[PDB]
């Protein structure tokens, strides 16, 4: 039996929004004491598209069925010249999740097969659990919906080596999702950019690794442009500096 204090909302988040013109919801989850803590209760709950958040169980699914032997395997570019130019050369599964490299985790999708990615998903209790679509873009504008509450509870089963794929392949997913270490945090998160179904929004999950304790993260926002995509991480950050968090 699983007991659980409801979100406390904390609106004095709001003015890291208003500062930059943007409208989101920041959640965060302190580990330790079983707490959590959010902006807007009704946006933290709401569900998107995942766009390239769907990355994480991607690459544990890939990984857990031997899709992608380890992260040293080498996915070659496909000769197609894309609008991005980090995708246009080979990558590894470290870097694919960097550049966040749709092109290469399409490729994944279409491998896993339609019937083996609803059967994760369920185990994964990831979203809606519904891949309706096509296979190889479903996460882009297809049926698959998540919360920032539900990508929580997610990642949670992620650090804890709970969810239903080898340790492994968990431990590797973790490992590429390293973005930012210094002597006082770790950051294993992963961005997201959803465009091709209204509303266009921008995805922060992961979490935040100190000496003493584990904050869980999830946030979007309202992006009509790509040129406040760099607002994702300065809001979250400018959120966990205010609670003291990271220095
Ligand atoms: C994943 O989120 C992925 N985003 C996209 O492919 C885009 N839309 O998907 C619905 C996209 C890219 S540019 C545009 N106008 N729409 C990659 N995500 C990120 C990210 O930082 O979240 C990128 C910026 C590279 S594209
Ligand atoms: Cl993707
Ligand atoms: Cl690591």
């Amino acid at each position: 039996n699983l007991y659980f204090q409801g979100w406390q909302e904390n609106k004095s988040w709001n003015a890291h929004f208003t500062e930059h013109k943007s409208q989101g919801v920041v959640v965060l989850w302190n580990e330790n004491k079983q707490q959590g803590f959010t902006n807007n209760l009704k946006r933290a709950n709401q569900a998107f598209l995942p766009a390239s958040t769907f990355k994480i169980p991607n690459s544990l699914i890939a990984l857990d069925l031997g899709v992608v032997k380890d992260e040293h395997q080498v996915f070659k570019w496909d000769g197609q010249t894309r609008d991005i130019a980090t995708w246009n050369r080979d990558h590894n599964l470290i870097t694919a999740m960097k550049y966040s490299v749709v092109p290469v985790y399409q490729e994944f999708a279409r491998q896993i097969g339609e019937a083996r990615m609803s059967k994760m998903l369920h185990a994964f209790d990831y979203g809606n659990e519904d891949i309706s679509g096509n296979v190889d873009s479903f996460w882009l504008d297809g049926g698959i919906r998540i919360s920032a509450t539900e990508q929580i509870s997610f990642l949670r089963k992620l650090y804890h080596n709970k969810l239903h794929v080898s340790e492994r392949s968990q431990r590797i997913v973790k490992q590429a999702m390293l973005t930012e270490a210094n002597g006082d945090y770790i950051i294993r998160a992963k961005t997201g950019y959803s465009t091709r179904i209204e509303p266009k929004i921008g995805w922060w999950v992961g979490w935040v690794e100190l000496d003493d304790n584990v904050w869980f993260f999830a946030m979007n926002m309202d992006m009509p442009t790509s040129d406040g995509l760099g607002l994702r991480q300065a809001i979250t950050k400018e959120v966990l500096k205010q609670e003291k968090i990271i220095p």
